Formats: C-alpha cells, structure tokens, sequence
C-alpha cells in the first residue's frame, strides 16, 4: 500500500491523475518526483520551471554544481539529485525534444531510467514545451517502465483525452 489517491489505474504498475505535479509532489513528499529535465539541468519552464520555483531555486543551485562538475546528461539520460522540499530525490529525466529536433526513439531510453526506482511520481516525458504528442508518451511509458509510476497530468482536456484513448 502507498499514499497515492484518486489515481485512474491503466494497467498492473501505470497510474494516472490529472493533478499539479508539484501540489501532488508537496502532499505525497514521495521517495522519487521525476522532472521533466534538459541536459543543461535549467530548469526555466514547463514541469522543470514550476519545480524550481516550488524549491526557491534550491533544485537550480544545486544542478548549476551538478553540470560544473560533471557536464551535460545525455538526451535520453538522468541524475539522481535531492527532491528538496518536494520528495526524498528528484530523478531529472532528459526526454528528446521534438522543438530541438531529437529522435524520438530515445524517448524509450529516457523511460527505461524509471526502472531503476520501485516507485515514482512522474509526467508525461517529453510532453508539454517538448513537443512530443502525449498519447504516444503515455503509450511509450507503459511499454517500458516495470516499476511501479503515478502519472500526473494538469490539464484537464488533456487528461481526459489520454483516457478515453488508452488501449
Ligand atoms: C496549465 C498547466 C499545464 C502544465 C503545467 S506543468 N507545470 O505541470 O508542466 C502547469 C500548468
């Protein structure tokens, strides 16, 4: 049993809510959030942005350390950083971005990374300011991740739409 609540169940270990990430992060203060990460861990917009800014700029300051001393993740790549005020850590997941021009096969590799955690609060990757059509991230995730994931989705219409399309 975990703290998750009013989550839609897609299949044996992929759960879904339309939910504000960072209020559903502040309630649950899961073991691992997922963020929506670039390899330059900047965190100015979308799913990165809104977390940032939930940390007082603490998630950027430590990421500014983070690439100084280790460069760049990978497109399709992750670090385990603190979760801060949010979670116990934060995996920052690179997906491809479709508005850069990256594959999008390496949004399968971006996923595998969630396997490496029993249990995760994550979104959409590579949805939102990345470009990439949802329903395929969705379908993406649950073909890939084993582990057991909480989606959460913020817009309504959106939410609604992965729904009623889930195969
Ligand atoms: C309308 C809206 C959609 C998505 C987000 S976020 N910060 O989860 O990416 C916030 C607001």
């Amino acid at each position: 049993v975990n703290s998750f609540s009013g989550y839609l169940k897609l299949t044996d270990n992929v759960y879904i809510k339309n939910a504000d990430i960072v209020e559903e992060a502040k309630k649950v203060k899961p073991t691992v959030v997922v963020n929506a990460a670039n390899v330059y861990l900047k965190h100015g917009g979308g799913v990165a942005g809104a977390l940032n800014k939930a940390t007082n700029n603490a998630m950027q300051v430590e990421s500014d350390d983070y690439i100084a001393t280790n460069g760049p993740l990978k497109v399709g790549g992750s670090c385990v950083l603190s979760g801060h005020n949010l979670a116990k850590h934060c995996l920052h997941v690179v997906g491809p971005n479709v508005n850069k021009g990256e594959d999008i096969q390496l949004l399968k590799s971006a996923y595998e990374n969630f396997n490496q955690h029993e249990v995760l609060l994550a979104p959409l990757l590579s949805a939102g300011i990345f470009g990439a059509d949802p329903i395929h991230s969705l379908r993406v995730c649950v073909d890939t991740v084993r582990t057991n994931v909480y989606l959460a989705v913020f817009d309504k219409n959106l939410y609604d739409k992965l729904v009623s399309s889930f195969l």
